[PDB]
């Protein structure tokens, strides 16, 4: 079908574009602004990595991020899936943004670490765009970090360490009962100077790996770290 | 255990009847209307199928649907389980409704299609009853269709195609952050003339099968299709 | 890592202490009362058992229970995981409470019964403490019973029978859509005289076993029963 753009085994992620959406359907979608041309990125496993990949798609095109929704999923693991809707006036521009997001998944899964007992996720950008803003609460135009661990108490200690490492501005802390879809994740989000934000995210990574390893298995990443 | 009526491997579904429920317990249950005789249908996998099966049970007896509740479940998949409470004055009537519901499971899973990456669900009736109304938002006395895909973005495209196929009336569109238990499903519900609703549901099926197949596996149904 | 206290294979449970938590983080944690020393118990599988183990920790130390949060988890099963935060003035007292919690897991999983289709959980104490109060709604200083079944309809029948066995006071009934994180559990909580509360919890256990066994498998417990 013409609406299909591509699919990836990374997170069971599918990208599609609707050139002219039915108006009655559009009136039922919870979007920030209606556009007739929609891009759709949808996955079983991952929230942060697809959101950061879509930020690159936004930087590369005239598309706007208009909805981010939050399935509890990861196919039985402890985290989220993701639905991201983008909007613009040009179907070609929408396909390009979805293609760029698909091509960035192997990078944004760079600091996702898996084990039988749980997982860690780290994200970093020197300049956040629209998807990171709508999806993760980033301040647009500024540095952003994300520091997350599962089961959730690991994320609390990762967060304590990150804040003690450098002078950064906390945006939010989300947990199983507040700001997640009852996931088993503790997540610190921050802004500040880019060098300080990087320092804090790297500190969180080191303590998170040490703690998750105490269940007996070295946490494994499937792609090279970008941070 | 006199309360037990039967159990089915389809959906891990169990049906029970309480002839005269304890008043203290009844006062803590979240029902639309109090009755002393309760039937209970409870499952790990499925919402829609058990709800459409119960609609036949309601048509067959004098029982009323008084609660429908929404576990996020499917034993690690992207969907819902279900709790249905029915109320009346006659224990034999309640047991008959539960038996009719269990007997209809093999039919109402006829258009559920499974794959490693996700699933599709379609439902259709020429005349909806009280369980379809309370559970899925159907208009009682009218034709009803349900069109669902997972991961949720597939459900958005299915919905668009259905509405463009025939003149039908939209009821709702539910998604991971609106009107589900943080499931990974996009679901369009419709009414209209029975022939038009049937055409829309069949169109949604065709595009959903094409899209979900793009992950590499043809979606599988375990039972003959009824639609 | 000096924050690490211990890890258990039972429920994938990890315990940690932060001697002096960062103040910006503390302001973003959802606690009843601020303390500078935090203990943290975090797991993938179990709510009631870790909460009951933590009630012993509280009895043994000067720590106060200040948060209980509710991941929908059990690694693809029908239940919850758990995050428990405790607070006090002394890091040694915190580590002792976490230690006592870890050491009681093998007891508080004594009346958890598992099967392919679902699970049962019973808890009992003659005198509830701060964790059972915050996490499960117990009345501090009184006897307390928890009676749960999955899929949730089984919990409804267990609750009805328990109430019919002895004169007890219902505290709450939680279900997929009310007072759970969209879990597939029906759970009755009770107080009253210790003898009558034990009577009721034991009656709920018997009927739960009989019903869950209707799917074809004798439910299995991994530790000796304490009730």
């Amino acid at each position: 079908v013409p609406e299909f753009v591509g699919a990836s085994e990374i997170g069971d992620t599918i990208g599609m574009v609707i050139p002219r959406v039915d108006q009655q359907l559009l009136d039922k979608l919870h979007v920030t602004k209606q556009y007739k041309t929609l891009g759709i990125l949808s996955d079983r496993t991952g929230a942060g990595p697809q959101i950061m990949a879509m930020d690159e798609g936004i930087k590369a095109t005239n598309m706007e991020c208009i909805d981010v929704e939050w399935p509890r999923d990861t196919k039985g693991g402890g985290g989220h899936g993701c639905l991201i809707i983008i909007g613009g006036d040009d179907p070609a521009d929408a396909r390009q943004a979805i293609r760029v997001a698909l091509d960035n998944l192997h990078r944004t899964f760079g600091d996702v670490y898996n084990a039988k007992a749980g997982h860690l996720e780290l994200q970093f950008t020197a300049r956040a765009a629209g998807a990171a803003h709508l999806g993760l609460g980033a301040v647009e135009g500024k540095a952003f970090g994300l520091i997350c661990g599962c089961p959730s108490g690991i994320g609390v200690v990762m967060g304590d360490k990150a804040l003690k490492t450098a002078g950064v501005e906390p945006l939010n802390f989300t947990s199983p009962s507040h700001g997640t879809s009852f996931s088993n994740e503790g997540c610190l989000t921050i802004t500040g100077d880019s060098g300080a934000v990087r320092q804090a995210v790297m500190a969180g990574r080191e303590v998170g790996l040490k703690l998750l390893s105490q269940f007996g298995e070295e946490p494994v990443n499937d792609f090279p770290s970008y941070i």
